[PDB]
């Protein structure tokens, strides 16, 4: 039981900054919202709900050695790194995240929920589902000896080639304890493969995945760069698109007609664009794709906002360093999206994307996830980089 | 007979080492994911010397799994199981708790329902129209 | 930067031999074509674009021991032989080839592209796709012990039996780094199997392979001898037919209506026809098929040319000795095809078959692949056997 | 660079508490020891070197569910628990430990050394070496199906049955990155086996293990309860004995003649003795062995101290709760060992057992591992439970 006294409160639903308020928290939820017992003095701060990042990979981080550590390290070492990754992410103001790939995050989520380590609320996808040779095929780039020893991946490993295999793959993700489904509709940048925008899913496989996920209560997020794969994913019925690098007008019309969410992840594009200039950082099969794709992301986000496409907050953390998730707000504002809309995309629109109704705004009966900063983020978006108060589930982690 | 991760999947709750050692279950072990696999599973039950067929249409209580009433069978797989069992002279009993899985089992043509915890009025109408038996 | 002065130039697009010309090459492309700085004196020669062979197997060569070396040798020895094969092929005037089978050619192509060894520009198919017991099944003729040890081949090994398996096989060819797809629609001559013209593919499997290849940007070449398999391949939508031994009038009508290319490979038929007369050269299961099929190739080519079927240049090297690819011109001319048309089928029509637009003719902006011979090949087709100048990518390999 | 001012200093080598001293620490080592710049005020505390626990298992902790979690959990979850275990152990005053079993501790040691997580200096044994059906056989108690699926363990898994297999097992421990060797000479209490004191090693296998370890620079610690196995381990040449529950006079004579160290681990015996009274806590095969063995440990320690056997500090943490390692001092003092000797057994005698010379005492040139408590531990041994200052490698973790 703690009473919070803060000078300004940001109303996520309305998008306006109000005046002084008092928030009473008992049992981990918001109970009273008096406008105009333990006490915390935040009268020189602005009150905001906790932020949600809809695209992170807490199981790793990009490095010059990232393409050779896989054959030498074990997932235990990656878990030991993920401890610090999760702590840094939580302390930056992000009280919940959506993990879209990696088999260490279901375990990190369990550890955080049991209180063993500090972190945000994790919605984990587990293994991503791809086709043979696809962006998420786990044996791309292996030699003949290793490939023969491991064998060809199947639905248990996340590689599908037909409707029945897609059904079995979704059921295996359910068996492994996932909260959300992730597929790679097209090729990517960071994979050890040749193509980066070619369509790698048929519409019948996407429809089968979506139907199976709807039976089990899941939502589907699709990774896409090319136009044809993006259109196939949209027509199959996916919930959100994770990249839209080559979005055309016909794709935007389909997204508006279907109600598909768009997650730009500008930070990853900028990071790969700058890292491609360095010599030797990326493998020679990866470098051209990065240098070509990373530069066509911010203009796409501006065009999508101008055309009326619904936009949600995501950074593709992992490619970039964990703990710097709030610079995406600055990128969004410099891409033409207003500061209030950019803030809303990470609180209430993110809750709509996740499919939950117990978070996203400071309202009675909702989870007590509250952050504070000395400045006013609407007037100056640069204030999002100075967060000094963090509260998750009624427990204070930073003051 | 169940589906992957279903109420009767024999490797639910096992760790990675044991799961890799045993491998993923298939129709021989009672885990099906398509029409042909359902046919093969019924034929394997006949080969092992069974007198009756049992499927888990939904999740359950005693399994080491998260859900307990979600629909885990498609109507096409239930129809395939029922047709194959009718060829070999078997009857089909279905375990169900949730409404959707119970309705899919009834529309597929099962003989009896083993639990009806969340039976609604529409389910009772379908049971009366089809003649399905109820075992509480 | 080198200027080429040659007495006569063959214009591939028009099919006529022109007079004196000067070709300026900088950065590996053709820049100027002055009609009427380093200099090469070719004023007593005829200028031609580099030739393309659309059907070779650079990973081996036929021999009396070819049916027993497979169980005793490794692909490394075949690579050491392929070094000489590729050098001999390049020095004969063939600056590009299309490899239609063998798992050593994707590696030879990489080595040639990196400059480690000398050779032409290779478009490799990788493993050919067949059905169980088909012409390209890798375990035909094995005993029970070896068959049980290896197991039954599947889509990863190139053996398909359904639509989904065909999709997975094309995706596996993409994963292994192929440039083109090859299937065996019917039986063949050199396989350790009984039939040699029976239809071994259903039209639904061919349609699935073609659709999957179109998704990934590939073209499909089909090996066929019998009429029914050839018709199924044509109706499925393949790009070219690799043999047409029993082509009927209805097949020619379908090829003309669809626009299918025809590659006769007369050299292989002649070679097997002569080798079948020798006793013990071929296994007793292979000898009748060779002796029956090798004699029905030249008449088919003449009939196809008379009926208006589009014809492209290919030799099926490997069956014959590498380095003698230019005798196919003589065979084509003696089959009734004019010398100019025979020369065009290997330069511009071959580029159309390959699907590229940066080669095939001596025009500004195209790759600098140039060959020269003392005689005039149009007046006397026998001049193609004396090539003394070879240029590939602006680099001179023979003078 | 920090100067430490503390009222009393315990000299580990002499065993006496001196007066005021000033310790200067630069670069992580002790540089000056002025008797009679950043400053830390400890003038109301007693200065001691950091403690070493020679027998811990940081990869787990005993619980009512410990005999069923193995089939359901993965080592990643145990690593997430080990993070808290290691932090609690470090904060209690133990700056170094010797881990004598478990495959999570080599990874935890790497993570602590890289600074990812907080913990003490870990000397890890990796997998313990046993014989078929021995105390450390990893498949004891498994059913027929699981045993057939995993196969029979060999030297790679730590199970040996001959001289050559023992050599290979020691070499495999070296390959996995171990710092010390651990064998189970007899049966134990916590294993899912029938016997608990029967000799399970021949003297020839012990001699082979010791010779191989001497080649690679390792020391050998042996787990033993029965007399015959303990005598075989001593005659084989092991460095220390981990339990001595049934030590006779002839065994003590052999230990004194050879110079073998003795680690009693009284805490584990007391813990199992009390837990055996609870119904259902232990499996029915484990309960009689625990109830019989746990009560015969303190008298053995008293007799060993009376007879002149060298004694070193160890607790067998894991069986008991991590963080309560300092109660072993109280047990040792109540067993008749003087407080000064009990304190020395964990600082300088522990360094002798470990085989290092850069720690164990507050002397110039040694590692800066310093702890402090308000009371005087020699006058009152109960003061060891209140540690408020911890320093490891010159870095302060508690003040
Ligand atoms: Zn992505
Ligand atoms: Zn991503
Ligand atoms: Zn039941
Ligand atoms: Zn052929
Ligand atoms: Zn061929
Ligand atoms: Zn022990
Ligand atoms: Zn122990």
């Amino acid at each position: 039981p703690v009473a919070l006294h803060c000078g300004k409160l940001f109303d996520a639903r309305s998008g306006r900054v109000l005046g002084p308020h008092t928030v009473v928290v008992r049992d981990g939820r918001i109970d009273q919202l008096i406008s105009g017992l333990a006490a915390v003095d935040l009268r020189n701060r602005t009150c905001l709900p906790g932020w949600t990042d809809l695209h992170v990979h807490l199981g790793g981080e990009s490095s010059p050695q990232s393409y050779s550590e896989g054959f030498r390290l074990d997932p235990i070492d990656f878990a030991y790194r993920s401890v610090g990754y999760a702590e840094r992410t939580l302390l930056a103001g992000f009280t919940s995240v959506r993990d879209l790939g990696g088999e260490v995050s279901p375990h990190l989520r369990d550890a955080v929920n049991q209180g063993l380590v500090k972190g945000p609320r994790i919605f984990a996808a587990g293994k991503s589902i791809a086709t043979t040779g696809g962006h998420a095929d786990p044996t791309n780039g292996w030699n003949d000896q290793l490939s023969h020893l491991i064998g060809p991946p199947g639905p248990t490993e996340g590689v599908v080639n037909s409707v029945d295999e897609a059904r079995q793959a979704v059921r295996q993700r359910y068996k492994d304890g996932s909260d959300v489904i992730k597929i790679t509709a097209t090729g990517g940048v960071l994979s050890y493969a040749k193509s980066g925008d070619a369509p790698q899913f048929t519409v019948d496989e996407v429809k089968a995945i979506v139907d199976t996920a709807n039976d089990y209560g899941y939502k589907v997020a699709a990774h896409a760069h090319g136009t044809e794969g993006m259109k196939r994913a949209i027509l199959g019925g996916v919930t959100s698109i994770e990249h839209g690098t080559y979005m055309t007008d016909e794709v935007m019309r389909l997204m508006k007609q279907h109600g598909t969410w768009y997650v730009p992840t500008i930070s990853a594009g900028r990071f790969v664009a700058e890292k491609a200039k360095i010599d030797g950082y990326f493998p020679e099969v990866v470098r051209p794709k990065a240098a070509r794709i990373g530069a066509q992301i911010q203009d796409t986000a501006a065009k999508a906002y101008r055309n009326g496409v619904k936009i949600a907050f995501g950074t593709d953390m992992g490619v970039g360093p964990h703990g710097d998730n709030a610079r995406e707000f600055i990128y969004m504002v410099e891409a033409g999206i207003p500061a209030a809309t950019a803030l809303q995309s990470a609180t209430v629109l993110a809750a709509e994307v996740l499919g939950v109704d117990d978070q996203g705004a400071i309202e009675t009966g909702k989870r007590a996830d509250i952050i504070a900063m000395p400045g006013d983020p609407v007037a100056d978006i640069n204030a999002v980089l100075n967060v000094d108060f963090v509260m998750k589930d009624g427990e204070i982690f930073r003051q």
